């Protein structure tokens, strides 16, 4: 191993985000703080220094931003309560007002987070099960946290992947998230703006392992078009990809890179198959000076390699 990649908590949370090949990556070290590792034109940081605050040790992960202008950060606190690290140009990293809420969740809930696609102004999703086993949607519009929509049960310790957008011909934001249920199977749950939350559950994969972890992505959004990809952990100790493309649906999965046994998965997207895209970057553990986060990458020039072989600070 290394120095730093020993700070590294085996089976970290991961969460990534991005503008276009500006990259930032959060995991949590072995004292429960939460990191970031940088890309700008390198990779950088994920030190002690790299530090944004602390959260319950083996906490789920999340983020979502607003290119690199608005980030946010979700983890458990050591009273089960959601929080937020809050990043905005000009101000700096900060706790955001989630956590004046205290919305206590089951302990053992994972969190996903976006901001929605295309909005006027700054709107938070955030997705987190409950001690009902239930998936809760948590809203920020700009005048405080509030309960939104609940999504009904899922297998308790669910992956949640989250994602929107928006299709050019409609006026408000898509969701798409994504979890486990009790028989095993993960699932597919819809809104969009002209049907709310569609009721039926999308089967993306028959079964899978339980608590799998689950991460997903959108882009190339147009004209009642999008794609997505979205993985998880299989049996099999790999991540698998299932892909939904326009004019195809969710046409196709299969196997991407080896991972450690129960490693946590990131995903990040940019661009789009018009503009010489996508990219795609996947983070995840897979042995990698033991317990480094390592990289995947997709790109048009080279299809599907091996990035960054052990992430900052290892
Ligand atoms: O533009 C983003 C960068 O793309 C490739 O160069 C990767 O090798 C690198 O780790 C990073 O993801
Ligand atoms: O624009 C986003 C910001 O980029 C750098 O300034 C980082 O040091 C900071 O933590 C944040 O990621
Ligand atoms: O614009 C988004 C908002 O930014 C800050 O106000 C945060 O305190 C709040 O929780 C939310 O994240
Ligand atoms: O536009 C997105 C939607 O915003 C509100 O209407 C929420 O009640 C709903 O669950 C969804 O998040």
């Amino acid at each position: 191993s290394t120095p730093g990649a020993q700070q590294v908590l085996f089976r970290t949370g991961i969460a990534a985000v991005n503008s276009t090949n500006h990259l930032r990556v959060y995991f949590q070290d072995v004292y429960g703080s939460i990191r970031e590792s940088l890309y700008e034109g390198s990779w950088a940081n994920g030190t002690e220094k790299n530090v944004i605050g602390n959260a319950k040790l083996g906490s789920p992960v999340a983020a979502t931003s607003k290119e690199l202008k608005h980030i946010r950060v979700y983890t458990l606190t050591e009273g089960n309560t959601l929080q937020e690290f809050a990043y905005d140009s000009g101000t700096g990293w900060y706790n955001g007002g989630l956590g004046g809420a205290k919305f206590q969740v089951a302990p053992y809930s994972c969190i996903a987070a976006v901001f929605l696609a295309g909005t006027d102004a700054l709107q938070l999703r955030i997705y987190a099960q409950k001690p009902d086993n239930t998936i809760q949607e948590y809203m920020w519009n700009g005048d405080g946290w509030k309960e939104g929509t609940n999504l009904g049960g899922a297998l308790p310790g669910t992956g949640i992947g989250a994602t929107s957008f928006r299709y050019t011909d409609y006026n408000g934001p898509s969701i798409r998230i994504w979890f486990q249920t009790d028989d095993l199977k993960l699932v597919q749950r819809a809104y969009d703006p002209h049907k709310g939350w569609y009721p039926d559950l999308v089967t993306i994969f028959d079964r899978a392992p339980p608590r799998t972890a689950i991460a997903a992505t959108s882009f190339g959004a147009g004209n009642s078009s999008i794609y997505m990809r979205i993985y998880f952990v299989n049996s099999d100790n790999t991540i698998w990809q299932v892909c939904w493309d326009h004019g195809k649906g969710y046409h196709d999965k299969g196997t991407i890179t080896p991972v450690i046994q129960g490693s946590e998965v990131a995903i990040i997207s940019w661009g789009s198959f018009a503009n010489n895209g996508p990219d795609l970057r996947l983070y995840f553990q897979n042995g990698t000076y033991i317990s480094a986060v390592s990289e995947w990458v997709w790109n048009r020039a080279h299809g599907s390699q091996l990035g960054r072989s052990a992430l900052p600070p290892a």
